[PDB]
């Protein structure tokens, strides 16, 4: 099982519609906004006989972290969205293949990987070496400043790959994402 | 005719990345480079357009994903998915022969295929080229969404921005006289 990696702009609209239908069904809670969040980066795709059986995406965002010394960091983040395997093909390494391709993008292009894991996905990320975030989560809003996202506490994983020299993340500290509509994480 | 290759940052060999950075720095040339380490860093994370000829990188550009914050004339805020154009450059001795056009042709294919809006901050030099390709001059005040103050004006970026509205949400009126705000990053916000 190997995933193809393709930019959103190189994806035909029928394959985009097909990936979106496969992802909605795999979550059936996956909304229009959740799909919009998966656009603009690299998709990992696995098909069988022109049926999409696995998908994931990694999109560029800024993750804001303030160290104990008070210095702010706006990290180039590869954010993992719309990871899904068709129900009948689960427990066969398709998830592993999707994440191998998305982590290739994260390690090659970003300072840090981040995602907000569904309950069923948690064991996957733990086994791949992703760090659980235990500190409080927030979003930088345009009109209210930093606003706590308590519904997202205890859901975050990070993959520090190329942090600025001398920066080590304390996972008990606050972490902030950039503003978007729908679920910020 | 040269056609630019589109390559994600993650697919570039470190030797190719170092070469592209050195080519772009030289293209923008004091001992203080106009094109800085932060400017190169801003070009990372998205799709590069590369033109190579006989072992020389002769042209580069990149488009990276950002959020562009815009409040419409009805009071409603939008966080648009933006293809932001960085590090566009042609080696000096190859300028005026359509390489810059070929780079922007490739980057615009990315923007139109993946984003709601394109945006860039142009050298006063390059304003005619963007106007001719159908980019719109931003006339209103520019700002940056900071994590410690709120939206902070960026007056050094005023009358530098161009946008390419490719796929705005239904009923969004884009008025270029209004404020526009970028997401926060170190170095030049625009
Ligand atoms: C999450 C999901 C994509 C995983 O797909 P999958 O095909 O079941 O996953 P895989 O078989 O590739 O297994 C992924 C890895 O997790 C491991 N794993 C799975 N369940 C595990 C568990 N309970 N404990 C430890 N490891 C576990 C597997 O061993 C595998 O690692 P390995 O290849 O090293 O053995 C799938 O359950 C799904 O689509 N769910 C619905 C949509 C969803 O919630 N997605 C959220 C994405 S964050
Ligand atoms: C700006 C730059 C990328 C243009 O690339 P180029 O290959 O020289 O330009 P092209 O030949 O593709 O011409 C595209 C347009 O640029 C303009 N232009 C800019 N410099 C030009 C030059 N030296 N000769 C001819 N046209 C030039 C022309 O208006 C042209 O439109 P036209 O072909 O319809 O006449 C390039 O000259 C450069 O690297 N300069 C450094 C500044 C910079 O990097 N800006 C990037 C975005 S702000
Ligand atoms: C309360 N604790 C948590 C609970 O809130 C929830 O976390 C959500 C998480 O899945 C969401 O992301 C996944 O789901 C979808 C579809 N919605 C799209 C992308 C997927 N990566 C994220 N966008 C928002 C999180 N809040 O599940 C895990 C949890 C531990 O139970
Ligand atoms: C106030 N006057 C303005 C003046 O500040 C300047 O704008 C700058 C613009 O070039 C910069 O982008 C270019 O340069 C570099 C290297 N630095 C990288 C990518 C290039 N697209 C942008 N990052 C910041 C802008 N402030 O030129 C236009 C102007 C109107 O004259």
């Amino acid at each position: 099982h190997t995933a193809r990696l393709i930019h959103t702009s190189d994806l035909d609209q029928e394959t985009r519609d097909g990936a979106r239908r496969m992802v909605i069904e795999a979550f059936r809670d996956f909304t229009d906004d959740d799909w919009d969040h998966a656009l603009g980066g690299m998709h990992a795709l696995i098909s069988h006989h022109g049926a999409l059986i696995a998908h994931g995406a990694v999109v560029q965002r800024r993750l804001m972290y303030r160290g104990p010394d008070g210095r702010g960091h706006a990290l180039r983040c590869g954010y993992v969205e719309a990871v899904a395997v068709r129900e009948d093909r689960r427990g066969d390494g398709l998830g592993t293949a999707v994440l191998d391709a998305l982590e290739q993008v994260i390690r090659g292009a970003y300072q840090i990987g981040a995602l907000s894991a569904s309950d069923i996905a948690r064991p996957m990320y733990i086994a791949r070496g992703w760090l659980s975030w235990e500190g409080p989560t927030s979003v930088l809003t345009p009109t209210e400043g930093i606003v706590r996202t308590p519904e997202d506490d205890r859901s975050l994983f990070v993959l520090p790959v190329d942090l600025p020299d001398g920066l080590e993340l304390d996972t008990a500290r606050e972490i902030t994402c950039d503003w978007r509509s729908g679920d910020p994480w």
